[PDB]
């Protein structure tokens, strides 16, 4: 039991938060930057003053998460992938305390070309070896589903470039403290990166170990968007409207959960106009230990307060090395076989 049974509340605590525009400037603070990253902290960097593009594009892609999630089931298992081990795509998931959640993958190599549909292939690295990464994005049809792509498209675009700029901070924390480090390594690798990965999330109304690590470098996060399904139908039918957003969750205990290494759990908001950036392993590895990968989790709405009407829709954007790339710069261990397990090397 990490966090309180029952009616119970865990206590909330306030994640370090910075302006883009010292983002952009170069200006943000190492001190913060290590409050927010480091041994003793949270992990998860809030990010305000984002583009004026951002809200729209998140109410956008967000309620495309709800209309996604209630295609005709034939349309929904052309969407289906299970060589790529469900990572590319449309999938059914679960989560137990009782909620069902289904998850849409893309990887996000039309960040570096809008054209691909994922990484060129090798005869190192090609989807026969690693599906879960290199597997083309699997898009639901235009005429089903109007503007998803485009919409998809350009809100990762947006979250990754903000990524790209964390890494930038990163990168200097890391030329001051780490003795031999490569200078811009970690916004070389976020920008280039052709395995970024974007899930977005839909759980679905429902009627009346817990923590994990990210895997990869810095993981962009939007809020979470309540919908009214019963009061906004989740159905296609001119551009294609937003969905409405509750404007307050229906319950305070859903949201995301973080044990840092204090022991004990707390809730942890981002505001509705902010991006949230967590720290994953691979950055963790790559800074030597010096920044840390803290481990979370997320809890749905329980389904007395979704009453069989409330959908929850987010996105999360896991920005992650190509898989040639050292995570390890001391035993040369690439991202791909730190992905397989590997922890040593030589
Ligand atoms: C699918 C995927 C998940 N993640 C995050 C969320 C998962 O719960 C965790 C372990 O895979 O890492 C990544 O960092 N990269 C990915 O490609
Ligand atoms: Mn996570």
């Amino acid at each position: 039991g990490l966090v309180p049974r029952g009616s119970h509340m865990a206590p909330i605590a306030q994640a370090v938060t910075v302006s883009l525009n010292d983002l952009k400037n170069g200006t943000v603070s190492l001190e913060a930057l290590e409050e927010a990253f480091g041994p003793d902290s949270l992990g998860i960097l809030v990010v305000k003053d984002v583009p004026a593009e951002f809200a729209e594009l998140r109410h956008r892609l967000l309620s495309y998460s709800s209309y996604l999630g209630n295609l005709p089931k034939s349309e929904l298992d052309r969407l289906e992938n299970e060589k790529a081990k469900y990572l590319t795509g449309w999938s059914l998931g679960k989560e137990t305390l009782d909620n069902l959640k289904g998850s849409y993958y893309a990887n996000c190599a039309f960040y570096v070309d809008p054209s691909l549909s994922c990484a060129k292939p090798t005869e190192e690295f090609n989807p026969d070896n690693f599906p879960e990464y290199l597997s083309p994005n699997l898009w639901p049809q235009e005429s089903t589903l109007p503007g998803f792509k485009p919409t998809f498209e350009d809100l990762c675009r947006l979250i990754i470039d903000v990524a790209v700029l964390v890494a930038r901070a990163c990168d200097r924390f890391a030329e001051k403290q780490i003795a031999g480090y490569p200078a811009g390594y970690l916004e070389g690798v976020v920008k280039t990166s052709t395995t970024t990965k974007a899930r977005l999330l839909h759980y679905f109304p429902e009627e009346a170990c817990a923590t994990h690590l990210d895997h990869g470098c810095l993981t962009g996060l939007t809020s979470a968007m309540f919908v009214d399904e019963a009061a906004t139908p989740p159905v296609v039918n001119g551009s294609l409207p937003p969905l409405g957003e509750l404007p307050t969750s229906p319950d305070p205990k859903a949201g995301l959960y973080i044990k840092s290494r204090t022991g004990q759990t707390v809730q942890v908001k981002i505001p509705r106009d902010c991006i949230a950036f967590q720290t994953g392993e691979a950055l963790e590895r790559i800074t030597g230990g010096k920044f840390k990968a803290v481990p979370h989790f997320v809890r749905g709405a329980r389904a007395e307060m979704s009453a069989g009407r409330i959908a929850r829709n987010t996105l999360a954007v896991f920005t992650q090395p190509n898989l040639g790339d050292e995570v390890d710069m001391e035993q040369h261990i690439t991202f791909g076989e730190f992905a397989r397990g590997i922890v040593a090397k030589n």
